[PDB]
């Protein structure tokens, strides 16, 4: 499945406990191509994700180096 | 239940139809505290829906008319 995220935001940094764990649930709204990630309610990440339809391998060629 | 909609968007119309139905499906994101409400896979309305926390009378108060 190739992806293209746009639109990424990050809230809060989450920490991981040395003991325990930390649940984070994740909602997409299909019609939209919006999810969200979110930690005890409280909103962690947000954005834009979605398949990408037709890969281009022409956007993975090196750039023009800066020096 | 005392409501707020923000920023609401209508991005097409449903007809209805004289035989048969029409199924609408509303998914929430109570982090990111946003609406949306699909047909068949196709957004319709977008925006934000959250509870209103403190009710108060005084907004609803009959603005005085200019006229």
């Amino acid at each position: 499945l190739p992806v293209v995220f746009e639109d990424v935001v990050l809230h809060q940094a989450t920490i991981l406990p040395k003991t325990g764990t930390v649940s984070l649930e994740v909602r997409l709204l299909e019609a939209s191509r919006a999810f969200e990630v979110s930690e005890n309610g409280n909103l962690v990440v947000s954005g834009k994700v979605y398949q990408w339809d037709d890969p281009d391998p022409r956007l993975f060629d090196h750039p023009e180096s800066p020096t």
